[PDB]
């Protein structure tokens, strides 16, 4: 039941708890980013399609 | 003499946990840098395709 070991246990708890906060903010950042990517890849694919058609409509017309 | 074996088992346990969580966080910040880059590339690539289309409009307007 040594005083300084216990204080060490708690230091670590404080350290863990901080890390759990950062990880929390990081996994939010990822889910947001994967959704931002997904939306951007969707949009790009729609613009490439529009471009393809613009080229075609000019070649044949 | 060296101290309570309980405390000590506890210190080591949490230490193991600190180290594991450090790993995950190193991966997670990887992911974020690759995802942020990837966002920037795609935004750029969009920015170029919008512009080509805006022109294709203007040139087929005139």
């Amino acid at each position: 039941t040594e005083e300084e070991l216990l204080r060490k246990l708690n230091e670590q708890r404080d350290i863990l708890a901080l890390m759990e906060v950062k990880m929390k903010e990081m996994k939010g950042s990822i889910r947001h980013l994967r959704l931002t990517e997904a939306k951007l890849r969707e949009e790009l694919r729609e613009k490439d399609r529009l471009l393809a058609m613009a080229v075609i409509r000019k070649k044949h017309g």
